[PDB]
RNA sequence: CGCGCCGGGGAGGUGGAGCACGAGCGCACGUGUUAGGACCCGAAAGAUGGUGAACUAUGCCUGGGCAGGGCGAAGCCAGAGGAAACUCUGGUGGAGGUCCGUAGCGGUCCUGACGUGCGAAUCGGUCGUCCGACCUGGGUAUAGGGGCGAAAGACUAAUCGAACCAUCUAGUAGCUGGUUCCCUCCAAAGUUUCCCUCAGGAUAGCUGGCGCUCUCCGCAGUUUUAUCCGG
RNA sequence: CUUGGUGGUAGUAGCAAAUAUUCAAACGAGAACUUUGAAGGCCGAAGUGGAGAAGGGUUCCAUGUGAACAGCAGUUGAACAUGGGUCAGUCGGUCCUGAGAGAUGGGCGAGCGCCGUUCCGAAGGGACGGGCGAUGGCCUCCGUUGCCCUCAGCCGAUCGA
RNA sequence: CCCGGAGAAGCCGGCGGGAGCCCCGGGGAGAGUUCUCUUUUCUUUGUGAAGGGCAGGGCGCCCUGGAAUGGGUUCGCCCCGAGAGAGGGGCCCGUGCCUUGGAAAGCGUCGCGGUUCCGGCGGCGUCCGGUGAGCUCUCGCUGGCCCUUGAAAAUCCGGGGGAGAGGGUGUAAAUCUCGCGCCGGGCCGUACCCAUAUCCGCAGCAGGUCUCCAAGGUGAACAGCCUCUGGCAUGUUGGAACAAUGUAGGUAAGGGAAGUCGGCAAGCCGGAUCCGUAACUUCGGGAUAAGGAUUGGCUCUAAGGGCUGGCAGCCGACUUAGAACUGGUGCGGACCAGGGGAAUCCGACUGUUUAAUUAAAACAAAGCAUCGCGAAGGCCCGCGGCGGGUGUUGACGCGAUGUGAUUUCUGCCCAGUGCUCUGAAUGUCAAAGUGAAGAAAUUCAAUGAAGCGCGGGUAAACGGCGGGAGUAACUAUGACUCUCUUAAGGUAGCCAAAUGCCUCGUCAUCUAAUUAGUGACGCGCAUGAAUGGAUGAACGAGAUUCCCACUGUCCCUACCUACUAUCCAGCGAAACCACAGCCAAGGGAACGGGCUUGGCGGAAUCAGCGGGGAAAGAAGACCCUGUUGAGCUUGACUCUAGUCUGGCACGGUGAAGAGACGUUUUUUCACUGACCCGGUGAGGCGGGGGGGCGAGCCGGGCUCUCGCUUCUGGCGCCAAGCGCCCGGCCGGCCGGGCGCGACCCGCUCCGGGGACAGUGCCAGGUGGGGAGUUUGACUGGGGCGGUACACCUGUCAAACGGUAACGCAGGUGUCCUAAGGCGAGCUCAGGGAGGACAGAAACCUCCCGUGGAGCAGAAGGGCAAAAGCUCGCUUGAUCUUGAUUUUCAGUACGAAUACAGACCGUGAAAGCGGGGCCUCACGAUCCUUCUGACCUUUUGGGUUUUAAGCAGGAGGUGUCAGAAAAGUUACCACAGGGAUAACUGGCUUGUGGCGGCCAAGCGUUCAUAGCGACGUCGCUUUUUGAUCCUUCGAUGUCGGCUCUUCCUAUCAUUGUGAAGCAGAAUUCACCAAGCGUUGGAUUGUUCACCCACUAAUAGGGAACGUGAGCUGGGUUUAGACCGUCGUGAGACAGGUUAGUUUUACCCUACUGAUGAUGUGUUGUUGCCAUGGUAAUCCUGCUCAGUACGAGAGGAACCGCAGGUUCAGACAUUUGGUGUAUGUGCUUGGCUGAGGAGCCAAUGGGGCGAAGCUACCAUCUG
């Protein structure tokens, strides 16, 4: 009869992300015959912390090489970096933390972050608190490389695209119990609407397959297909298996 | 005229809204049965097109606001015992979804007052919390099978298990209710059969009115005499 | 049943939230309630005080009136009738942007129209100096229009406290 | 041009500085006080912005110098070879002080003029000091908090740069962010209220609505209480009374929850100091635990500080400890202000929630555990697009669920139903496409995707977790074994719990007494493991049970106060209303205000009162009917957006191979030009030279790399140089241009995909995410149950025929190749006597044999050279018109009967035969299908396929004269129904209750003292049932409380009879219902059971009396928890907890109160016809330790003394009350002090007159 909560979410305006202090987006720096054949100098002018979000960003200055004008890039802090450091990016930059260069010069069993899955697109993959992503091997032929990502999907890539070596900081953060429902609530707070998560099992059976009855009880199995409309999409979706994971 | 896989006749049964020396059309009047808003008045709902978040639900931007006391976490200072490891004793510091409690915020109980009320939900005394998921103003976003909900089917201008205004719309009713002057003459039924029929119809039955063909031989809710039947 | 009018019920129910009034004098036809004075009380700076906002829109002030209204009366009043009154470079709006709304190009759409706000756009009408041309002035020196050379990143029209 | 700054940031705490306010001590000016005191008490007692100076704070600023035997220093900190202490400096704020403004003005005072209309005019004064955990505002410093790190742009400024301009020793110049001097600053709002009377609520409505300011005292305090500044007349009115009923306030001797569903309500406790403080525990808490003592006034001592020259002298704050005295033991003196303990259940906590009946045990919440997904992606919106949100995102992330802190545990079951993986090993499987014959439409045939099947996996997916047998040396039980059924068969733990019917389970404790409560037991109707089980400190406006103290909750009521009600002056409604308003019985739609018959009846009126008017209220919400709906569900029916899958088109260019049906069907491998994606302010791409750093070869050939940047928090733009040109001036000057420097040529900006995704059109699938609709009838209420819904026999049927009930006894949805058709010939059931094996029963024979057997079937009728049984030949069970009968409307179907015309069968022949000896065994239109004629049409004519026609059979409608169809609503809605229930009322009385007759037996004996079987006759309507006449436009539905009267079928008392009665005690019966019949524990209970006294603890009605008389615990709304059932929405005469109880002023009625006619008027003292009616019972003494009786034991009558219950009065005494506001005391403030007083909603506490008044005092019956 009525419609549900996750439908209700994707027409948005309730749910858009709250953008007041966010300080930007954290996108790499652009292709350029600098970065495509030697390298260019950068300091770190400054680090600071970023909204909704564990890790934190830097303040990195470059120069313009055919304008006179300091432009700016926002990278994402590897740990141990710091203030006052020359921070070189290109082809033939030297192999030490905090430095961009393409994944295909760098051995195997290089680590790395803030990675490219497509060329161009100034860093995706891996940039969140803690990871950090395994290459694996080399390809000559094609000029394809084989990587292993934090979640197991082992991904090859062309071998131009580029990543900033080092992992990324602010690990061990689950670590901490989040105590309280404040501590909870100013998180979401600062991300989007979603904390109180409410049963659909309590719900009356108008807005929720599950709901009603006389006792709380769900009635129904809560395996389900997917080739299903959207309002029945509810549950464990495509459940191979559902039972207390013996072993991994 | 073309002759043949041609055409035409007779008798005897049977089906027909036919013949058998025509009787209709036009106009007016009455009654009766229908179709339409159709004897008057009455719905719960249905569809199309528009208007609202001045209360409230919730998110967001920019502003405002909350005495005085108790409890006394880490850190720190000092003294004492001790062989060492170290441990005991007294001060300081002022933490916290901490405690008593005011304004504010909420609204349990007395099933107290009032109950043609001061009031289409107020008053009294008694109650919970009060630095926090705290309280609040203005601006702004989301609109009806749609919105929004710490989820009660709550709320959406006193209206919500599907809002409000007009139009389709005099919407249908086997159901209640009502239905306007006199006299005179005649005068009933509630039973049969069929129906998704049993609060209803048709259909026979009962009733009236209009007449018409003959009358100044026929018929009867009866007996008698004969004659059968009856279980 | 509809509209309009009138009865009994009735000169009854009733005019009970938060302590409170009293004496003399004046105008006046008339005074429990008007005014002055005197005496007694209360609100007791989280105010029954002094100032503002949104919002109301002449209710502010004076003179006169006593029909109607102020659920008793009233010589009174926020009632009625006459007339008056709001003066800024410096106090605010006006300027700015904020969450966001909303054009243009572009696309969709039988269609009134809608999506979308930098995304498939030839998105600058500006400046200083040089030369050449052109006028106006005690043509001194300096203005006032034009071309050519040389230079220019924006960012999205616009509203929004 | 570039770089950079301000504008530009959170909350909380502490501390310091500066203002305003407050206070103190002196000075002046005027007021008030003076019975007595009082150098008294009160008011008042000033300098703006903008400039300059100086104070006063801050500084992560400089210089000198170099510290450990470490120093400085803050309440806390912190700081130091990255340069401390100690000197000298600098800067920043300067809302404070001085000054220009500015004493002229202002204010306070005294006095002169103007008669006046006057910013009138003159004196004087407007002083000097001190204080502070005080308050308020602000400036600064410094900490603490964050999975939260707390806005942008307009606008303004500084610096790095150095393109360029300027005059030749002067009246110098271009140029100045320096000091003066000139002009101008438009448009619009601007009054007032800003709220117990200017706003919104229909109004001058106790409601609601955002801010600033903010004195004195008491005190922890902005708490409460009183006063000044300022404001006001008690909030839409007054006067006279002071009764009951109310509303809000108080207090009570003795007792202390006995009342009651329940300690509901009120009351006790309350602040501080000093002692003291257990169980348990997540070791933080619990904790103001508990439990004690003190507290006043007045008069003293002592300890804590500043400033200048181990000291002195001058000043000033508030606190703390201590001591003596003194009072009627009063003292936290008013106000403010916690009742406690032991236990159990639930939920961890704080929080939130139904605006207007549910604040909870519901939700959330942290923790735990699963699932998808690496972006051409997951999830979703969207009518649509090369669209949009999450996304400024990327697996420690987004997204979808479940569980509910911690600790501890988490057993077995994958058969079912879901989900999913594998998919030629594969049954089925559509369009198009491909072969096949045919004149062609065609039809046949192979080929064949996903999906269903098939097979794996899965329970922190939905979910589930038996029974029978045998077995231990007492019985029991069954360790052990087997089997049936399913895929296992309840493991660990727990309980008559919020889950247990029977059930008040049983035992113990808790009570004198306990259906409650707590601890063990377990057979568990129906415990149980993340649909989570067990525990568990702290917390709860949560649910129950008990204990302490405490109380007017109760025995048992009384008194007082304010506001009313009451009477008066003024002003002034509405609901409601057929007429009206005294009763009993009677019959009547079965409870009448009117009727009949009886009883009766007297103006007009007041305050109260709640019996009635089936009172008002709202076209009954429960129930039923309706061919009336909505909300929801799913394995109902019929469809749909979306998503998955194949085909055709957009859609090219080449490679190799087999073959394929010079060609292809197709497998791979490329290319790119459509097309698609991403980035850029589309900035140096690919080739070819030349140049260089290295390796190898013969100035030369070849390959690759490079093209010049890695110790450091710097700068970096707008071209140097050269060559070649020339332009003006005069070999030199001034001003210009091009190219190298910075290689040349090109056709897609760079990359990645790429002929596939994809888009458009068909086709199959999936699809309660969504839409539309349906969800039979009869019915002794409906439902559940039957089918009496179409058929047939017998009876019921009352002697023609015809007749009903969910009446009776019963049957049917078939069977037959002959069990049909002719003819002939035989005669059955049963019994008797005989005969080897032979038998009660095997086979043969004679005799009897009216049918006693049989004819498929239900029963009934019918039949003997037959309708039975046996042989022989056959198929009229065929073709075809009409007529009639049965049901009946005298319409159909079916079924059958008489004839007729053909072809036949059989029998010698007359004949017989068109299905089953008779009475039941079955079906319309429409559509399809088959058979049939040299049949008709197929459209301008002709031929031939196909189709349509015509006639006769079949496929089926059993709800059987024929819709195609599943559930729920306690969230509910509408029309109506007493044609129809759940209470009452009526008639009946089975059942229940009571009572008679006969007398077989008990009672030793003796039937009948007392009883009475087998049988039998009656009454009653407090039980229960059966019925539906009344009311569904509403009669308020269970219990208790309170209160009156009434019945008698006598429990006790009075009088008397009879006993297997000696007395006592106890039994049965008559008159008799006037007077009595209790207090409590448990349960909602009526009922039940128990303790205690008694004379006795009998039974019942009145609308199952009694709701505008109460209560609202239970039933019986909405919220929620559990078990079982159901896949689910939901359900339960199965448990549990929280949940709005309306109006009286009418008529009557009763209560009390004025009053009325008549005697001519008026008093007076008096009379009684009528109504009403009252007393009750018990104890002791004596009689009497006697009569009686063996004794044990053991009375009665008159008298005497007292008591209970009830009724009627009074208030001498005791008690209560006490606002005579009578009188002492007293807390805080106010009147200068003393005295005398007042306010604090009755300020508080003592004692208390009068008067009212109590089995709580007394009197009489
Ligand atoms: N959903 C639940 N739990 N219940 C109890 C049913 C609620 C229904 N909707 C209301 C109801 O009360 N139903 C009753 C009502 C009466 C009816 N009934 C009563 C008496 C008699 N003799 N016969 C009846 O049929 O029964 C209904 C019932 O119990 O189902
Ligand atoms: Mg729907
Ligand atoms: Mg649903
Ligand atoms: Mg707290
Ligand atoms: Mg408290
Ligand atoms: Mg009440
Ligand atoms: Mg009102
Ligand atoms: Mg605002
Ligand atoms: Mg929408
Ligand atoms: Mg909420
Ligand atoms: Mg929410
Ligand atoms: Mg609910
Ligand atoms: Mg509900
Ligand atoms: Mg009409
Ligand atoms: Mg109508
Ligand atoms: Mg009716
Ligand atoms: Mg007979
Ligand atoms: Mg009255
Ligand atoms: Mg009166
Ligand atoms: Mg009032
Ligand atoms: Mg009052
Ligand atoms: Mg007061
Ligand atoms: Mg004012
Ligand atoms: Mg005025
Ligand atoms: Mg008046
Ligand atoms: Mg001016
Ligand atoms: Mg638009
Ligand atoms: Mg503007
Ligand atoms: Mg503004
Ligand atoms: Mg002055
Ligand atoms: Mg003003
Ligand atoms: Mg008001
Ligand atoms: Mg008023
Ligand atoms: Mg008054
Ligand atoms: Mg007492
Ligand atoms: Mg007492
Ligand atoms: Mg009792
Ligand atoms: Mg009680
Ligand atoms: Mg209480
Ligand atoms: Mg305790
Ligand atoms: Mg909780
Ligand atoms: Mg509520
Ligand atoms: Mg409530
Ligand atoms: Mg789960
Ligand atoms: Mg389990
Ligand atoms: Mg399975
Ligand atoms: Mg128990
Ligand atoms: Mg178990
Ligand atoms: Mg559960
Ligand atoms: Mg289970
Ligand atoms: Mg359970
Ligand atoms: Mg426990
Ligand atoms: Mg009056
Ligand atoms: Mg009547
Ligand atoms: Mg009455
Ligand atoms: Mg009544
Ligand atoms: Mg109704
Ligand atoms: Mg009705
Ligand atoms: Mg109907
Ligand atoms: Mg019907
Ligand atoms: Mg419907
Ligand atoms: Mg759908
Ligand atoms: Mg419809
Ligand atoms: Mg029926
Ligand atoms: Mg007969
Ligand atoms: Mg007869
Ligand atoms: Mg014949
Ligand atoms: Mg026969
Ligand atoms: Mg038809
Ligand atoms: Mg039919
Ligand atoms: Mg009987
Ligand atoms: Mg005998
Ligand atoms: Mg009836
Ligand atoms: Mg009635
Ligand atoms: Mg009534
Ligand atoms: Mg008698
Ligand atoms: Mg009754
Ligand atoms: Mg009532
Ligand atoms: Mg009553
Ligand atoms: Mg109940
Ligand atoms: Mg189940
Ligand atoms: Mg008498
Ligand atoms: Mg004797
Ligand atoms: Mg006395
Ligand atoms: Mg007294
Ligand atoms: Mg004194
Ligand atoms: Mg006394």
């Amino acid at each position: 009869g009525r419609v549900i909560r996750g439908q209700r979410k994707g027409a948005g305006s309730v749910f858009r992300a709250h953008v007041k202090h966010r300080k930007g987006a954290a996108r790499l720096r652009a292709v350029d015959f600098a970065e495509r054949h030697g390298y260019i100098k950068g300091i770190v002018k400054d680090i600071i912390h970023d909204p909704g979000r564990g890790a934190p960003l830097a303040k990195v200055v470059f120069r313009d090489p055919y304008r006179f004008k300091k432009r700016t890039e926002l990278f994402i802090a590897a740990e141990g970096i710091h203030t006052g450091q020359f921070v070189y990016c290109g082809k033939k930059a030297q192999l030490n933390i905090g430095n961009v260069l393409p994944v295909g010069t760098m051995p195997e069993g290089t680590i790395v972050c803030c990675l490219e899955e497509k060329p161009g697109d100034r860093g995706k993959l891996a940039r969140a608190s803690g990871n950090y992503a395994t290459v694996i091997s080399h390809n000559p032929e094609t000029k394809k490389t084989r990587v292993k990502l934090p979640s197991g999907s082992k991904k090859v890539i062309s071998s131009a695209n580029r990543a900033v070596v080092g992992v990324v900081a602010g690990g061990g953060r689950i670590d901490k119990p989040i105590l309280k429902a404040g501590r909870a609530y100013h998180k979401y707070k600062a991300k989007r609407n979603c904390w109180p998560r409410v049963r659909g099992v309590a719900m009356n059976p108008v807005e929720h397959p599950f709901g009603g009855g006389n006792h709380q009880h769900i009635g129904k199995p809560s395996t389900i297909r997917r080739d299903a409309p959207a309002g029945r999409k509810v549950g464990l979706i495509a459940a191979r298996r559902t039972g207390r994971l013996r072993g991994t």
